[PDB]
RNA sequence: GGGGAGUUUGACUGGGGCGGUACACCUGUCAAACGGUAACGCAGGUGUCCUAAGGCGAGCUCAGGGAGGACAGAAACCUC
């Protein structure tokens, strides 16, 4: 069939917004160092809207990327909690579908009483070899028609994949 | 120390004074497809700020919009 058209998670983001910065930031930072083996990085203050608390140039939330193995076991452990129940609203006109989980007891983490509660967004692409047209320096290209994710796509491999249940939304 | 002595009381201006600076320097139109071209013609500005907001080299692309993600709501952050 297909030659080179096989699905495949080109990356999965992980994020933690919280509403103040300071302690409670910092540990939403050092709890993603457990989680993803990796040092987290800060994104801050896009616009001040002063609704809440927030100002110009001041640290928001925590975010990371995982990719390759790791990314598909951390994505197992998220549909682990998730327990592979999926709404028809999740899923992007690209492909892409993001879930969203409660604080991080669930995912088989080990409570420390001075970390807080705090949980993630756990954003998830797909993609297909070839999709590295567009990132490449050399030259860049556009990914056509045919090689681009649908809607219906997304969640059809979800369902090949991790035998997951779509919801109507 | 106007008791006394000397001298001055800017210019433009639809008379003069008051008002204003068209009195020094810029942007667009007036301005009639080179340049130049007036009115107290119009619409606006300037007497500052920057050890970076200068120079070089590298990386990236902005404003906005569309579809999604726990608190998140028109606007918080992440991804296409
Ligand atoms: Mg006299
Ligand atoms: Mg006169
Ligand atoms: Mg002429
Ligand atoms: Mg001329
Ligand atoms: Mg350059
Ligand atoms: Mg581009």
């Amino acid at each position: 069939e297909n030659p080179m058209r096989e699905l495949r998670i080109r990356k999965l983001c992980l994020n933690i917004c919280v509403g103040e910065s300071g302690d409670r930031l910092t540990r939403a930072a050092k709890v993603l160092e457990q989680l993803t083996g990796q040092t987290p990085v800060f994104s801050k203050a896009r616009y001040t809207v002063r609704s809440f608390g927030i100002r110009r140039n001041e640290k928001i939330a925590v975010h990371c990327t995982v990719r390759g193995a790791k990314a598909e076991e951390i994505l197992e452990k998220g549909l682990k909690v998730r327990e592979y129940e999926l709404r028809k609203n999740n899923f992007s006109d690209t492909g892409n579908f993001g879930f969203g989980i409660q604080e991080h007891i669930d995912l088989g983490i080990k409570y420390d009483p001075s970390i807080g509660i705090y949980g993630l967004d756990f954003y998830v692409v797909l993609g297909r070899p070839g999709f590295s047209i567009a990132d490449k320096k050399r030259r860049t290209g556009c990914i056509g028609a045919k090689h681009r994710i649908s809607k219906e796509e997304a969640m059809r491999w979800f369902q090949q994949k991790y035998d997951g249940i779509i919801l109507p939304g």
